[PDB]
């Protein structure tokens, strides 16, 4: 239970069930969204985020997939709004994608995968005292999924990828400050929300999840360069990371709310 899990055929997401039972859970991410069967919520207020450049922190190689870290010890880049009554602290953006540039989301829509998937992970300050308490409650996170679609090159990406240069291999870090993650956002915040799980172990049951219904662009030669970064730590042989997307789970009752 002192790791080892991954995404190929001996350790991937058919096989993570043997070691984390709640892979079989009832809240269970990602989803497959049918538009016609999600439910408008007049309740819903729209999403605010409000996030302060100054708290990026650093850039991490983790193996399976890159994290960019910001300082959460203060309310200073704050999600608001949507279905939540709390303010949720932001801490980490990553992504997830496929082998292929066209099929590598997380997140379906209308049985349609998309290229790629972006999250922007908050955790709630209100009620818990870190992230680590929170991470396994079922309002301990909230995390903003924004779908990729293959097409023209996305600028606003570039900070990001150039960054990839100094943690190439598993293990390292690198300084990554002064950048404000709404900047990746869709222009419209319109969104869908259900309750589910992180989608990679340990799979706990503790998130609140907002889907943009926008999706953005990235073009094929970026995903290669996610696609270039390595497994291995540094000085073994290379091993790229060539996907990290879970396929969807079965929803099992559960409502996806549309805010529109
Ligand atoms: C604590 C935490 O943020 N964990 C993560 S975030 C995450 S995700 N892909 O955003 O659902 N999956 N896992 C394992
Ligand atoms: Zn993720």
């Amino acid at each position: 239970a002192s790791p080892d899990w991954g995404y190929d055929d001996k350790n991937g997401p058919e096989q993570w069930s043997k070691l984390y039972p709640i892979a079989n859970g009832n809240n269970q991410s990602p989803v497959d969204i049918k538009t016609s069967e999600t439910k408008h919520d007049t309740s819903l207020k729209p999403i605010s985020v409000s996030y302060n450049p100054a708290t990026a922190k650093e850039i991490i190689n983790v193996g399976h997939s890159f994290h960019v870290n910001f300082e959460d010890n203060d309310n200073r880049s704050v999600l608001k709004g949507g279905p939540f009554s709390d303010s949720y602290r932001l801490f980490q953006f990553h992504f997830h994608w496929g082998s292929t540039n066209e099929h590598g989301s997380e997140h379906t829509v209308d049985g349609v995968k998309y290229s790629a998937e972006l999250h922007v992970a908050h955790w709630n300050s209100a009620k818990y005292s870190s992230l680590a308490e929170a991470a396994s409650k079922a309002d301990g996170l909230a995390v903003i999924g924004v779908l990729m679609k293959v097409g023209e090159a996305n600028p606003k990406l570039q900070k990001v990828l150039d960054a990839l240069q100094a943690i190439k291999t598993k293990g390292k870090r690198a300084p990554f400050t002064n950048f404000d993650p709404s900047t990746l956002l869709p222009s419209s915040l319109d969104f869908w929300t259900y309750p589910g799980s992180l989608t990679h172990p340990p799979l706990y049951e503790s998130v609140t999840w907002i889907i943009c219904k926008e999706s953005i662009s990235v073009s094929s030669e970026q995903l290669a360069q996610f696609r270039s970064l390595l497994s291995n730590v540094e000085g073994d042989n290379a091993v790229p990371m060539q996907h990290n997307n879970r396929p969807t789970q079965p929803l099992k009752g559960r409502t996806v709310r549309a805010s529109f």
